[PDB]
């Protein structure tokens, strides 16, 4: 659990992106109202969210403060487990590196892939991962393996001292309560497309 | 824009995930207290979300959410970009089970044409507009590099695609009758750096 509610926490990266978009179009200031319009959050909720962290808005300053709030002024040592399609897609997303997420190694069970170069890292045998985590002070494990007996792999990361798991698998991983588990569900985005495709009808029906 | 507000709409799939899991777990009813916990939402907010459309019957609320989300219908999708991300999306069979039937995958790379993915073969993207019209495609999933991607999205739009599910970190322009949903994995990752750094943050704030 967290000092600030997850509901607020989950809005923070969206404010951050949107302020990045304004800072990059040289927009100097933004009102509570334009900001609320764009975010679909009430102006007063946005005030409240930001009030957790100190005292319209100067774009560059709010941006910089959100960068700080989000921990993006620090470095995280990451590894990726699973060098398949998803693992390589994530590995090649160099924008995460510019935000402080330093990819230190990538691990697979498939000898076909051992030695493959992605950016500056070589795919290594997952056999050595627990050693690697402790040798390299790894903070985050990104999990992109198939789901079968995945708990076992999770357990190996946890007992090697990982601090957080960014999990793409569609199961419930069990981790101790001190370990951060963030589960990705791309369906949550996809299902808003089906919603919007059918919303007009849906309402025809209800009335 | 939408009849219901986007904030409500974005919580619906998450309600549906949780109810789905209660079902698989053979749980039948669920107090609004014990529901509201997990949602980390207020029973009162859960109430007001559903209100746009003492406890809850699990299978009932679930079926209602399936219908609200349009998940009782079937959508034909294509994938543009047969690289790492497009293949990860192609092979994720849960979407299929939810009504998202993959009809075609497209690429520019002559070395991929005919490559078999699940039950689909990779085709030249030069044929994508004919495909769309021939096959009544609803949703195009963009998994290509960023340069001149706007052109590709235009092709999909001119050809009558209804929706685009965009993974590219750029702002596409589409007309007001096309749905555009942008994915940002950073919105999930940056909550991991927030949580790891939170104690430090609040020590430094005080
Ligand atoms: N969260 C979501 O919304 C989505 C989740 N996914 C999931 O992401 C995961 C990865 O997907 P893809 O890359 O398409 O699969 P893939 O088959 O391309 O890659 C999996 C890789 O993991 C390796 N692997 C298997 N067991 C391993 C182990 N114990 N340790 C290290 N490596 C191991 C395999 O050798 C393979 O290289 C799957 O679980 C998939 O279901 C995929 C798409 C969307
Ligand atoms: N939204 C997010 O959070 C994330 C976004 N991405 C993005 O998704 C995209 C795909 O990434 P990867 O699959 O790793 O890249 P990739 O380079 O592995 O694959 C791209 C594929 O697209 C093909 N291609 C290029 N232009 C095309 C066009 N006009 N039509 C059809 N095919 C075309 C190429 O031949 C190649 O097969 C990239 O833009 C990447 O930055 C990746 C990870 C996370
Ligand atoms: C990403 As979750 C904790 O709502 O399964
Ligand atoms: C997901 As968006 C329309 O705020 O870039
Ligand atoms: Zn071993
Ligand atoms: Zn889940
Ligand atoms: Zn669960
Ligand atoms: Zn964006
Ligand atoms: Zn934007
Ligand atoms: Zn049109």
């Amino acid at each position: 659990k967290t000092i600030v509610s997850m509901a607020v926490i989950r809005r923070l990266p969206r404010y951050h992106r949107y302020l990045e978009e304004l800072l990059k179009n040289d927009v100097k200031r933004i009102s509570s109202r334009e900001l609320s319009e764009k975010m679909g959050v009430t102006a007063s909720q946005i005030r409240q969210d930001l009030n957790n962290f100190g005292g319209g808005y100067n774009v560059e300053e709010l941006y910089n403060n959100l960068t700080k709030i989000l921990g993006l002024d620090k470095t995280y040592n990451t590894i990726i487990i699973g060098a398949g399609n998803l693992g390589q897609a994530i590995a090649n997303y160099t924008s995460f590196e510019k935000s402080g997420f330093n990819l230190k190694g990538i691990f697979d069970i498939n000898p076909r892939l051992f030695g493959l170069k992605i950016r500056d890292v070589e795919v290594m045998d997952v056999e050595t991962v627990e050693d690697f985590i402790a040798r390299n002070k790894i903070d985050i494990g990104i999990l992109c393996i198939p789901k079968d007996n995945a708990q076992y792999t999770a357990d190996r990361l946890v007992r090697a001292g990982i601090k957080a798991i960014w999990n793409f698998l569609p199961i419930d991983l069990k981790v101790p309560d001190d370990v951060i588990l963030e589960n990705v569900h791309l369906s949550d985005s996809l299902f808003t497309v089906s919603y919007r495709l059918n919303e007009e009808e849906l309402f025809k029906k209800l009335k």
